[PDB]
This record gives C-alpha cells, structure tokens and sequence, in this order.
C-alpha cells in the first residue's frame, strides 16, 4: 500500500535516530547532534502522521463498506 | 470519527513544528526554541498515541465482528 | 492483541515524558533532562512505529480477506 512506502522512510530515519539515541545513552552527544535528533524526530513524526491519516481513511471507508 | 479530531490537533501542532524544523535547518534556533520544540513533540506524541489506541480498538472490535 | 502490549510501553514512557513536559512548561528543565527527553522520544517513536506497522499489516491482510 501507500502506508508501506511511508513506513520505509520511518525505518531509515529511525536507524539514524537509533544512532543518536546510543550517543545519548553513552553521554557523548554534541549540541549539533542534539539539534539533528530534534529535526529527525520532527521529520519522522510528519511522516507517521500522514501514515496515520491514510490508515484512518482506509478504516472509515471500510466502515462505510459494511 | 474521533480519530479525525485528534488528527486536526496533530496537524496544527505539526505546522509549528515545521517552523522549528526550518530554524534547525537554517542554523538559527535558540535554546528556548529547542525547548519549545521538545515540548511540542511530546504534546503531539501524546495525541498520536491516543489516536493509535482508538484505531486499534476499532480494528479489534471489527475483528470481533467477523 | 500485540499492538496492545506495545501501547502499554508507549503509556509508561509517556508518563515520564509528561513529567519532562511539565518541567519545560515551568522553565526548570536541565540539559541532562533535555537529553533524557530526547532519548525517551526516540524510544517511544520506535515502539509507535512498530505498532503502526502491525496495524497496517492487519488492515492489509483483512483487505485481502474480502
């Protein structure tokens, strides 16, 4: 579906966020990397919101098919 | 549905987060704005979690209608 | 379902994020706590992404059951 393609981007961005998470856990993240992590969180969330909207549209269209 | 109303709030908060993202991309965000972005990310996520829970409840109720 | 178990972890992590949000709103959060909040946002998002993928798989399997 389309939701899938969106989930692929969630996946890759989250792999970079996983690296930033491990830097936080290690105590090594710089201010520039904290700003990168904030930006990636916003980018991920915008895509996850769109995938949510598409899944809600599918569920309500099928609710309208019964 | 109810999920929709929740998605509207995700939408507006995300428009402010889009502005903060562009400040990060420009290299211009202040510490106060980084703190604002973190707060908005938490607020958005709380709403997206509730919308997720409602959609999972709908899917499992329909799973129970078949 | 499985999505539920995932939503429980979203719930608890979000209760700690709620506390960090209130510190931001009060003007009292430290840099260490800002880093904690960023890490928790990434952890929550990884779980919410997995719960999204599972719900999309369920919807598309049922789409394939009609």
């Amino acid at each position: 579906s389309g939701s899938e393609e969106l989930l692929e981007e969630l996946r890759e961005l989250l792999e970079r966020l996983q690296e930033l998470l491990e830097l936080i856990e290690q105590g090594k993240i710089t201010p520039e990397q904290l700003r990168e992590a904030i930006a990636l969180l916003i980018e991920v969330l915008q895509i996850l919101y769109e995938a949510l909207r598409e899944l809600a549209e599918q569920l309500q269209r099928l609710r309208e098919e019964l």
